[PDB]
């Protein structure tokens, strides 16, 4: 079905990056016709997170969403996936401070348009962060990263989380850390931080605070600050995704709108 042949696979040596799991590393695989590029993710509890990535991934099909080529079981399990060869998006704006606003702005609109279509889908992407978005290119963003991701159930907005694993809490809403409680709204919240980091040219986010000095901040009513250069109107979004009550914040398909519109007002702008 999705099962690919390790024959047709090259793998390259350097490593594109790396984690608990393993590494991910560039390939090729020999397709119908063509030889297409490939990033692949290489390794008991593992295996079945990697299955569970891969059918995850398997079930998405949207432009702004990393698609999964197949998977693969030789000398590791392997999990195929499309190449997005300008990589992470927190370390090319670390790269490339140059990049202007309306093109943060498209880039983080085109996440929303990811994000928007997997709240439609009633699924949890629950890493959602900049290190998480890929660059196609400069101009063309990816949501990456399924490995926490989690199919809702069909009586349930939510996904009730049984221990405190190791957790992204910056990237977390207060409903996550508090309730274990994952919905398509604690991805809004992460988008937030995602808005940030994007707009500080992917600095950390809270930088030298542990995650329960960042829980008395939030308790406190407080929020990171405007990053230098950052539109008014694009912090007023990140503010707005930082709702503390869930009920109250907005769902991507408001988010999406907001961005959508503001998008265009700058590429009127600079026309102007
Ligand atoms: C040029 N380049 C491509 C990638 C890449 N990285 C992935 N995961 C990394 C895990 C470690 C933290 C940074 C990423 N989140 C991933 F899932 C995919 C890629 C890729 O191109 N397609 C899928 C990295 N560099």
């Amino acid at each position: 079905e999705v099962y690919l042949d390790r024959k047709l696979l090259t793998l390259e040596d350097k490593e594109l990056g790396s984690g608990n799991f393993g590494t991910v590393k560039k390939g090729y695989y020999q397709m119908k016709k063509v030889v297409k590029t490939v990033a692949v993710k290489i390794l008991p509890a593992l295996k079945d997170e990697l299955l569970a990535e891969a059918n995850v991934m398997q079930q998405l099909d949207n432009p702004y969403i990393v698609r999964m080529i197949g998977i693969c079981e030789a000398e590791s399990w392997m999990l195929v996936m499309e190449m997005a060869e300008l990589g992470p998006l927190n370390k090319y704006l670390q790269q490339n401070r140059h990049v202007k606003d309306k093109n943060i702005i498209e880039l983080v609109h085109q996440v929303s348009m990811g994000m928007k279509y997997l709240e439609e889908s009633n699924f949890v992407h629950r890493d959602l962060a900049a290190r998480n978005v890929l660059l196609v290119t400069q101009h063309y963003a990816k949501i990456s990263d399924f490995g926490l991701s989690k199919a809702l159930r069909a009586d349930e907005n939510y996904y009730k989380a049984q221990t405190h694993g190791k957790w992204p809490v910056k990237w977390y809403a207060p409903e996550c850390i508090n309730y274990y409680k994952f919905s398509s709204k604690s991805d809004v919240w992460s988008f937030g931080v995602l808005m940030w980091e994007a707009f500080s040219y992917g600095q950390k986010p809270y930088r030298g605070m542990k995650g329960s000095e960042v829980t008395a901040m939030l308790e406190k009513g407080e929020r990171m600050g405007c990053p230098a250069g950052c539109p008014r109107e694009m912090y007023d979004l990140m503010n707005l995704c930082w709702t503390y009550d869930v009920e109250n914040r907005p769902g991507f398909a408001a988010v999406e709108l907001r961005l959508r519109n503001y998008y265009y007002d700058v590429v009127n702008h600079h026309h102007h």
